[PDB]
């Protein structure tokens, strides 16, 4: 059911999501971490404004320093909320990945390389998300959606 | 019989509490028969048993028998149905017995009937929210049991 919106995008990438993130929607992102990455992020946004910065419903932020971790959070009206830090991370420098974000009624579920990684409860209604951004030190092969509606 | 909380010949419609969480690898095993004149039946994995307002249905597994037959799968959230996922390759038949095995995975249900893979259904509600098994419609149930993880 997977409809890619882009292949091999320049980073940072900001694109419109062409349908609503209804429960059962999948987001699939394939890419590769450069050898000298410190971090990258996948942001599910309400719009693409820079000034002031668009709300980030779901900020998914792998960080590579020390033992590595993933930080998840939400940006509302240019303020970050409570960090949810996952210390069990599958990402590594100079390694390829496939991220699958499953949109559920109450939360996102993320799996990497076919293995569950983390959950993150909705803080912004997922119906408000219309934009996906990818930022930081990462190579992206593809970004696709499997919409519930299709 | 390694199954757990086995019930025979429940009264239909059946609404029962699932006796443990639907963790990955959990099985729900339902043996029964399709009446000769069935239109449809359903197996519903529900968040509670409220009738009004109607409990959320994480997984509605709905064999339909008109025309060439099919299985409709869907989810009910806050009393509204989502987009149907229709399986046209259906193993069910009027007057035929079945054994349904629902395997719960972290990201989907995997359903087999009489030992044959039937369909996949990706989660729309987290399966940890499911505490209730409903069986409704034109169907005969011989047994229900579970294999937990
Ligand atoms: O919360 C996501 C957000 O983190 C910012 O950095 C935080 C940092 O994670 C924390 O350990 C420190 O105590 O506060 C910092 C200031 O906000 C990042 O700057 C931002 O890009 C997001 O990743
Ligand atoms: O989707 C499950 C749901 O279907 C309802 O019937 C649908 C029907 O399948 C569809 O063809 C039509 O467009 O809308 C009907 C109402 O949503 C059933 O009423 C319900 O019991 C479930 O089986
Ligand atoms: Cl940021
Ligand atoms: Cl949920
Ligand atoms: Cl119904």
């Amino acid at each position: 059911n997977l409809q890619n919106i882009i292949y091999n995008p320049v980073i940072p990438f900001v694109g419109t999501i062409p349908d609503q993130l209804d429960p059962g929607t999948l987001i699939v992102i394939r890419g590769h971490v450069p050898s000298d990455a410190d971090r990258f992020q996948v942001d599910l946004q309400n719009g693409s404004s820079m000034k002031p910065r668009a709300d980030v419903a779901f900020h998914f932020n792998p960080r590579f320093k020390r033992a590595g971790c993933i930080v998840c959070n939400t940006l509302i009206n240019e303020k970050w909320g409570r960090e949810e830090i996952t210390y069990d991370t599958p990402f590594k420098r100079e390694k390829s990945f496939e991220i699958v974000i499953m949109v559920l009624k109450d939360k996102f579920q993320v799996a990497v390389n076919g293995k569950h990684t983390l959950l993150y409860g909705h803080r912004i209604g997922p119906e408000k998300i219309d934009t996906l951004g990818i930022y930081g030190k990462v190579n992206i092969h593809s970004i696709g959606f499997s919409f519930s509606s299709d």
